């Protein structure tokens, strides 16, 4: 009885366009593409509003891009986060090979903890392992600076992404049914917790932030992209396109920060997942890198035009899993309407992203796990079905960091593919359960670990 579930559901009786009520409000869901694309794209700025849910307002001391208001103000704030992600990357020769630097960094720390904690047939859950693995990415890249896989207070700053998907995940009771703030019960919970983690978050950043800015003198150079945010704030003050105002910075890179490790870490433990309950896509995939980079040495983003299969798999795990069912909810900013259907100004809107990755016409399997689904005829990828896979949302609000997430998910398993071998845990009858909260976040599960050669990650 998942939420994406029930409204994919719904809309066999009911249409694409129908609204639901969640305690006190009205949502109206977009279960198609084409209302999906009609709304957000076509009439998009109708729709690029974000709720006015109290919870909303707690994200990045009230600051947050993702979970802000449309506005001008807003519209900067955007404008200046996509810039740095555009730019940031390919913004100076041999930028992608300090990118990939990281990767291929935490790829060897990776691989190490899962075949050490793996050693002599045992079993142990990646999931802490991978969401270490990929926040330090984007530590380094926005702080410069990377954690101990051992770093308690690291670790813990980590621990609670489940909390924030379900307080903010489309079908939450937490913001529209307060009165469950009354007393006792999970909701209660959760939106306690969620305040103190994004308390947590912020403070991690601030004290961040607060050194970048002591540190930044007059002629020096920025070696981060908090140093980047900040260089760019203080010739923004300082005299004379959309660049952010100090105030604004520690909130953006907290937005940034906090999706990466977020939806990076969720993606990763699919793919491992997927990996362990589908031996022979783990294999042809496996195969394809052993064929094209070579046992030679260990795959680099230069080889992914020549791994149409690596492509394949990871399009369609994206389609196939729908890890983020439903986007971060809507708003509309004008009465309009939709597939004919009139939809209020001000009223709350869900996108069914699940809808159209399993609609049965446009996906055959729907309910089943085919890589080939996205190979050409005579084995390359084609774009037209790859493109057609619905994860980064569209429009106004989608996401800023798609390339990044794209650039850096091939790599880890490329790395991990080519360099491991993953097994599931034979012994596990019921099958894995997962958390519902705008990530689909899988619940415990353990594998088991082996390295096919002698560490050549080893620099
Ligand atoms: C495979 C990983 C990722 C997926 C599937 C994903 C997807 C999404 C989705 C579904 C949204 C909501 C769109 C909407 O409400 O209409 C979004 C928001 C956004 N993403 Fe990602 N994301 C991922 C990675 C990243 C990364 C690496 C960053 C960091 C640079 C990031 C930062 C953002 C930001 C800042 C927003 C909010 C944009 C806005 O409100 O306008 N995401 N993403
Ligand atoms: O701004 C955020 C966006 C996002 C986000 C997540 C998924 C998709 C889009 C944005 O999440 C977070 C954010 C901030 C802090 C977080 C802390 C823990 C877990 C997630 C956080």
């Amino acid at each position: 009885q998942a939420a994406h579930l029930s409204f994919a559901r719904l809309a066999r009786r009911y249409g694409d366009v129908f609204q639901i009520r969640l305690g006190s409000c009205p949502i109206v869901v977009l279960n198609g593409e084409r209302a999906i694309h009609q709304a957000l794209v076509q009439q998009g700025s109708a729709f690029a509003d974000r709720p006015s849910f109290a919870s909303f307002r707690v994200v990045s001391g009230g600051r947050s891009m993702a979970f802000g208001h449309y506005s001008e103000h807003w519209k900067v704030q955007r404008r200046a986060a996509h810039s740095m992600m555009r730019n940031f990357f390919t913004r100076q020769p041999r930028s992608r090979q300090v990118l990939e630097g990281h990767v291929l960094s935490e790829a060897r720390e990776l691989v190490a903890l899962l075949v050490r904690g793996s050693a002599d047939g045992a079993f142990l859950d990646p999931r802490p392992l991978t969401v270490v693995a990929v926040a330090n990415v984007m530590s380094a890249v926005c702080f410069g600076c990377r954690y101990s896989h051992d770093d308690p207070e690291f670790r813990e700053l980590l621990s609670h992404n489940e909390e924030f998907g379900r307080t903010v995940g489309a079908g939450s009771l937490v913001d529209v049914m307060p009165w469950l703030q009354y007393f006792p019960n999970p909701v209660r919970t959760v939106f306690r917790e969620f305040e103190q983690l994004n308390r947590n978050f912020s403070n991690f950043i601030l004290d961040k932030f607060l050194r970048h800015c002591e540190s930044l003198r007059p002629g020096a150079a920025p070696r981060d992209m908090m140093d980047a945010f900040i260089l760019s704030a203080e010739k923004k003050a300082a005299g004379d396109g959309a660049r952010l105002d100090l105030e604004n910075v520690p909130a953006t890179i907290t937005d940034i920060f906090g999706a990466s490790q977020d939806t990076l870490s969720t993606a990763l433990q699919w793919l491992l997942l997927l990996f362990t309950r589908y031996p022979d896509v783990q294999t042809r995939v496996q195969a394809e890198l052993d064929q094209v980079v070579g046992r030679d040495r260990l795959p680099c983003m230069g080889d992914q035009p020549n791994l149409p299969y690596v492509l394949a798999f990871l399009y369609e795990a994206m389609r196939f899993s729908s890890f983020v069912p439903v986007t971060i909810p809507h708003a509309t900013t004008a009465n309009t309407s939709v597939l004919g259907y009139h939809i209020p100004k001000d009223t709350v809107v869900f996108v069914n992203q699940w809808s159209v990755n399993h609609d049965p016409l446009k996906w055959p399997n729907p309910e089943n796990f085919d890589p080939a689904r996205f190979l050409d005829k005579d084995g390359l990828i084609n774009k037209d079905l790859t493109s057609r896979v619905m994860i980064f949302s569209v429009g106004k609000r989608r996401c800023i960091g798609e390339e990044l997430s794209k650039m850096q998910l091939f790599l880890f398993i490329s790395i991990l593919a080519h360099q491991c071998d993953f097994r599931a845990n034979p012994n596990e009858p019921a099958k894995m359960n997962f958390s519902y909260g705008l990530t689909i976040k899988p619940k415990s599960f353990k594998v088991n670990v082996t390295l096919r050669e002698s560490m050549e990650l080893l620099d």
